[PDB]
């Protein structure tokens, strides 16, 4: 069975993008971070950890715009316990149409690998945004790699990759663009 159910309606005619959480979108850590965006309580072993989010900046208006341009997917190597609470926060609009976990993802060499042939999208049209191109190791021609973000309060990566996902969404074959 695919890892996604068949597009709806309003997303088949759509390119797929998968996008990673950590590192891409926000900056998570056990560390206590003074003014955060967000605080989740994760329970480990029992015991509940303070988890303190960052936002990556322009994180808003990236995903607003990315959940109309694409069927946007979160893939990310972390765990649901951490991941949907933050989503949920994050995700103001529905642009994620579906959430994909550590589970989903394939352990490789050490490396956690977002395999796009499981999703069940003709990979013309599929598109992965990675901090880390371990991410997207069977598929290097899928892929939009973005820097590591971290705290980085004047980063604007995600503001200036938008025209570039501006064109992606329109073409039909993104290897025509990415070249394979
Ligand atoms: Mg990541």
């Amino acid at each position: 069975q695919y890892l996604l159910p068949e597009a709806k309606a309003q997303d088949s005619d759509k390119i797929c993008v998968v996008i990673d959480l950590d590192e891409t979108l926000v900056h998570s850590s056990f560390k206590p971070v003074n003014n955060a965006d967000f605080i989740i309580p994760v329970e480990i072993d029992g015991v509940v950890h303070q988890v303190y989010v960052l936002k990556r900046p322009h994180v808003d208006e990236f995903l607003q715009r990315m959940g109309e341009l694409f069927e946007c997917v979160l893939f990310t190597a972390s765990l649901a316990k951490y991941a949907d609470p933050v989503a949920d926060l994050l995700d103001k609009w529905g642009a994620f149409r579906a959430r994909l976990f550590r589970e989903s993802c394939v352990f490789h060499r050490g490396n956690y690998v977002k395999d796009l042939s499981r999703l069940g999208r003709d990979l013309r049209r599929v598109l992965i945004l990675a901090n880390s191109p371990a991410s997207y190791v069977f598929h290097p021609d899928n892929a939009v790699p973005v820097a590591s973000w971290f705290d980085n309060m004047s980063d604007t990566e995600l503001h200036d990759l938008l025209p570039f996902f501006e064109q992606l969404s329109r073409v039909d074959d993104v290897y025509s663009v990415l070249r394979q």
